């Protein structure tokens, strides 16, 4: 006889990821000028302080990139905590960068 085994990761925590298809660039306020602090000011504040705010939590964006649509994702050790806050975030966007398009949906709780 004889047994062999499985390497790899066991353990993947959770997150959440969205799109947020801005309708464009300027013309909003809070979308101009790029020094004194990394900009947005007050965008990673105000997350930051919904990331400490919320249990070992996690939130990002990316810009522009190889593409014409914002990225947005939140993480959390609670899938919820990495929802609620990925919702969040992904609408904290589409009015901080009045984003529009593809709207967050939530997540609803829904377990059988």
């Amino acid at each position: 006889g004889s047994s062999g085994s499985s390497g790899a990761i066991y353990v993947d925590l959770p997150n959440r990821q969205l799109k947020v298809k801005v309708a464009d660039r300027r013309v909003i306020s809070t979308t101009d000028a790029e020094r004194q602090a990394v900009t947005p000011p007050g965008l990673q504040e105000a997350i930051n302080d919904l990331v400490k705010k919320y249990t070992l939590a996690r939130a990002f964006v990316r810009p522009s990139g190889t593409e014409d649509i914002v990225r947005v994702y939140a993480e959390a050790n609670s899938q919820e905590s990495a929802d609620r806050l990925a919702y969040e975030v992904s609408l904290l966007v589409f009015q901080l960068a009045g984003g529009i398009g593809e709207r967050p949906q939530p997540s609803g709780p829904s377990s059988g």
